[PDB]
């Protein structure tokens, strides 16, 4: 029940994905192609390929109203020219691969697509005017920007302190050793204390240090599609306000209690932010059966996973290191105990809101890895993707001659290693 | 005699970074922080992060400096003695058992980017182009890592300059310049405004190098030492300068100015394959000691500045000084230089000049070829460790001789797996 | 429990692994070494290191004839010389690596090792009598033979087609892809009929083309150290009797409906010739708590294991596509299926009488050879061992070793591939 | 005159089809059709499953010229309606065809009797004579795995391997290479190099077998460039068995067994030796006449007249120099001139059988030269890749991407232990 669809705007997003060899006039020729279509110089971003030395890479930024000359655009760069074109479409019509953000850059059109009754506080007229301060925040965001330093009130500390001193007192026995290992480094640079809210700044910091993971405030819950895309480019869109001080043990959104305490300690382990990455990396331009399936796999794994630890079990998944009540049930004889395998894991049935009556048990972080990458190989897409920390982009992989470039580059890598 | 080599300098206050690893224990990571706690060292100056490869290690990074020299041997001798800890020193003066000083983080290269060492140079009775100078290296001496380039509007007297080596250059790009060069100068062309009438920004020229090869500039008032400046292609940072030369010579330069460093090293910095055969000679130049530092500058003296590579039957120029110099840019391409093909057990050791044409001029295989010599060049650079740059992080790993097997073997595992779902 | 413990002879098998530098008389001294004992200048085989250059690897074929000299040569090697000398015993005394062959040629010396009562047949002279046949042939066989084709009766042939036409009608919905891939072949080029009985020779020559899978004719069980030890070098050591007329659907002992109809078939496809040899590297020195182990491994996935393929679950085990009364049993809903992890399955208790109450669940082929190379990472033993395919004999590789033959394996399989990608 | 010796074919010839088959419901009963309805026999069309896809099966077809009519008709039916990608090989290289190459071990016995006595030492011997009529038999009717049989050597025939040993072995610690001198103290205890011995082929083919599993298969002479290259491949080593006459002790027009075993099994019992001279055969496999050549050139200044960097010292590997005593002191020496060893234009080099040689090529090592051979494979235009399968002892035919995804995988593991070591 923790998967969320995602929706389109009136704009949307389309993006064309082709490369282009180098010709005389080639450069020319499809850039005269859009702009004699009335489409602005600026959208049809041009840059080399990063693997074969003679092709462009082209990056364009279009919406729904380029729909009619779209057509004519596809048709004759495959027909005349004879380039591979992959058609990025937001509202995933059929016969068009669901959008996607190629650069880190592109995280920003749909970070504003957010999801009152029953809520902890909706009585509350000094709690709703600040949550109502904290989505604005978000909605202003802009990739490159520090994140906005807010001061805490007193009444919110109080709510941290007690998450903060219950779970700390079950961390040492109850939690992995990359959570206990990373937490004293958390509490002596980034100020995480039992009277002291961390300032997602200083802890996106601290994340970019250890494995160049990003924080981006987001106002609620972002869909599936989008969440995921995130975790390709090492940035976790997290939360910025504070659950309601009534209950402090509950909470129906990810409150910034359940991302600092939860997601940032294992975020910092570079084993994990691999793990996390490569699912990100599956959901580029997977479909909505897919999509939902990755989000299954994200939930009996991140959210609610275990990991081997020698002849004991541990907990590392982020909605057990940030709940009280399900860690010590998680570690206990009541829940049955599965090997993690994503063949199943995927199609696997639960809830949200009362404890997992069954968890899936991994072997590693590396182990997990390998099997998202491998049930990523499943996931129906014209192309395989990789990124690139460098330049912070994805690369579209299709051509058997990219995979020259990367089995040359295996080749290399490998002679180095034979001198020792 | 008269080389291009410059050795490198060090203030008063110089800097000061201690290497050490430790493993987790009960109170371990504590004791250490207190260490430096009770010398009253700041918390701040004493960055401490988890192991990359070791689940059960710390890595510390220290930022010290010379105002720390009497309270050092007392903490380094505890960290050897009591905690038991591999500890490199790292030093700006060189004294003796300390290795060179070399920046960690991206952020490390602003301590020493503004030490630089009006006679002879065309323009000096010019007291506007003298004050424009003046303006340029104050842009340079206040720029931090991370701002974005102050953009300089350029007079038209200036535009005269720039349009007068774009013309003569661009008419011989197509039969001198090798494919890399003449597949990137069309999207700078484009993107970053690279006309006749136009000079274009080094802030828009520096966003575009990091969108192809994650390459960023540097404003710098004019010639960093060998160290300093091959340390910033260890981060793919290229020191660049930001003024042009004076109207009076328009084809002539001693310092490199915009046009040499837009038209020479920006097209190629591009190139992916290029961006790796200028990375490695800056990781070789990390706590390289002074005599691989010449050699070193030698090398980048012969490849990336005046260097020529094969292209099928035919050779073509890479070099930055022969994409930058019309005279030079023809005569590299004739049967008068001598030609030898690039090796550096013996390219290291040749001796050049700066203000002459070079008589010899080494042609490279490939930037690939010419990326494996640098690498297996580096392995006789005697260092107590390997060095490792880390795009996500943005920060250099040192790997002593157990984790050089470690971080290969997991990198080769992720490439392999990405090549596995890419043949379906 | 299927596990048999190994037993040793009055003269058992001793053999010293130890590599040597090459220096100046340092071959002449070790040659000497052993000359100048009475021990004799065949049995101490010397070879080239097939990872340094300069250094020499020794192949020792001795037993408990040395056991007094031995104490006063393994100092010299390891004092004197000063190289790293592993003592290989098939008594399994302290100190001493249990014995394992090296060679394939190695498999005679304990190919005898055999563990008449209530046995079907026990009152047919004729069916006894033909008993001493197929285990007198066994004896008698030595590495490199043809296997002796023998002609079977027309009453075998009997016994024989009434256990092929249960199997066969049931093999298309219940057995895996593998099994159903590689049947279609035997039909044709093996001679797998109703009415026929395939000869090993002919079986092995298949199996030869297929994965390198060789057939070494037995008279009965061997030792479970003894039998796993073959599959490291791809040698499925079989018998060839068949299985008294009286009671078609019942045998006790492994008979050649058992081999050729449950293990041949699927020995012919490369992901499990990969993973029945990864089972029997393991075993190679193994201690004995760690042989009864793999034996149990070996229980719940070469004889009764599962597979799963999509959403559905098929069977792959030899005691399942050899038996039509179980066959039909594992993929109904009586027993209870659980996902196949070894660190329970080593510990997992069954019985060879009745049938499996449970079952253990592979992923594939491929993911049960890494469970087991993962588990044989555990097992205690001071070195690894890599099989060669090229001269057929065992590697002995230590923690530096292991480095230098793995990174020249990938530098050789990434530099193929790169041509490959260039059409 | 050259060394390169081009292949003939017979009345009959050879010819192959390479190709594989997904299994479907009676794709197997189609094509096993396709060859009863035209007269082909059933042994003929030997089927094995793929040794890489697993749903895929693999066909070895043992065929000649006398199934030309129905091939055409065969081939097309497999190509039109069946759909499956087939490379024909023959003998007589015709046109939009690969050239004959053996896929199996055994498959080397149907042209090892084709051998190309006037001038020759020894004319007027009428024992030497009648004697070479006995080893060539003894050739002709060797067939794969039959035990090389043993031929004593009279005493006449001592004396001649005598002169030839012992002026190579004053000269083998200073001239040849580390792995010569490193192998041939093995050789002398257990394969007899004796001087006053000469061993048998038996004894040497079981030794290469178990150091690097080559093999020594007795031919009667010489034969063709792209047979003995072929036969790398597989690590089967074609060579003579009869002797040199006695009048000339350091001269032989054809190789003998002083030149086999003196000059090439020492090196082929070194690992890193045999995968670089396998490496050669796998690029000979298929390759056009003009690149047989240019692999026989290569393999010319290599195995036969290489020299090879040894520290700072430069030490000779080839066969023909560590088996003549003159071209053996001369090639170490400052009068020929020596080049570093780059295939690029050593393929096209030109050289003579008869004098000396007047110029070297020097390689770095033996794993830096299999790579230069590898990286000359790639530009040999044939429709496919190969790869030795030492288990079974085939040839693996490497054309679809899918056999390229299970190779990866394959080094995917080996790089998992690799990772966990
Ligand atoms: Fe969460
Ligand atoms: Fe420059
Ligand atoms: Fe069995
Ligand atoms: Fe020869």
């Amino acid at each position: 029940t923790s998967y969320i669809e995602d929706n389109s705007n009136q704009n949307g997003a389309i993006s064309l994905i082709f490369s282009l060899k180098e010709e005389v006039g080639a450069l020319a020729k499809v850039l005269r192609l859009f702009e004699e279509n009335d489409i602005n110089l600026t959208h049809i971003e041009s840059r080399p390929s990063r693997l074969n030395k003679d092709e462009y890479e082209f990056f364009t930024y279009l919406d729904k109203r380029s729909k009619p000359v779209l057509g004519s655009i596809i048709k004759s760069l495959r027909n005349d020219i004879g380039a591979t074109v992959h058609e990025l479409s937001r509202d995933k019509e059929k016969n068009t691969v669901p959008w996607f953000p190629r650069t880190i850059q592109e995280l920003d059109r749909f970070a504003n697509q957010i999801l009152d009754a029953d809520h902890p506080g909706f009585k509350d007229p000094v709690y709703r005017a600040r949550r109502k301060q904290f989505a604005d925040i978000a909605y202003n965001y802009r990739h490159g920007q520090p994140i906005p330093r807010v001061e805490y009130t007193e009444e919110e500390k109080q709510t941290w302190g007690t998450v903060f001193r219950t779970l700390k007192a079950l961390y040492k026995t109850h939690a992995c050793y990359e959570h206990n290992h990373i937490f004293p480094l958390l509490e002596k640079y980034c100020g995480f204390r039992e009277d002291n809210i961390p300032q997602l700044e200083d802890v996106s910091q601290f994340l970019q240090t250890c494995t160049g993971f990003r924080l981006r405030p987001v106002a609620g819950l972002l869909s599936s599609r989008d969440f995921l895309g995130g975790l390709a480019f090492r940035v976790f869109h997290c939360t910025q306000y504070i659950r309601h001080g009534s209950k402090p043990m509950y909470t129906p959104e990810p409150d910034i209690c359940h991302e600092l305490l939860g997601h940032v300690p294992l975020f910092s382990d570079r084993s994990f932010a691999q793990f996390s990455q490569e699912i990100g990396l599956a959901s580029l331009g997977a479909p909505d059966e897919y999509i939902e399936k990755l989000a299954t796999i994200y939930w009996f794994t991140v959210e609610f996973g275990l990991c081997k630890e020698g002849d004991s079990i541990k907990a590392y998944g982020a909605g057990l290191l940030s709940s009280f009540g399900e860690l010590q049930y998680c570690l206990s004889d009541k829940p049955k105990l599965l090997p993690l395998e994503l063949e199943k894991t995927a199609c696997q049935e639960y809830s949200v809101t009362e404890f997992q009556p069954l968890y899936y048990v991994a072997e590693s972080f590396s182990d997990a890895k390998e099997k998202v990458r491998t049930f990523a190989a499943t996931i129906p897409r014209p192309f395989s993707v990789r990124y690139d920390p460098y330049t912070q982009r994805v690369e579209v992989l299709d051509n058997t001659q990219q995979l020259k470039i990367l089995a040359d580059s295996i080749n290399s890598e490998v002679g180095i290693l034979c001198n020792a």
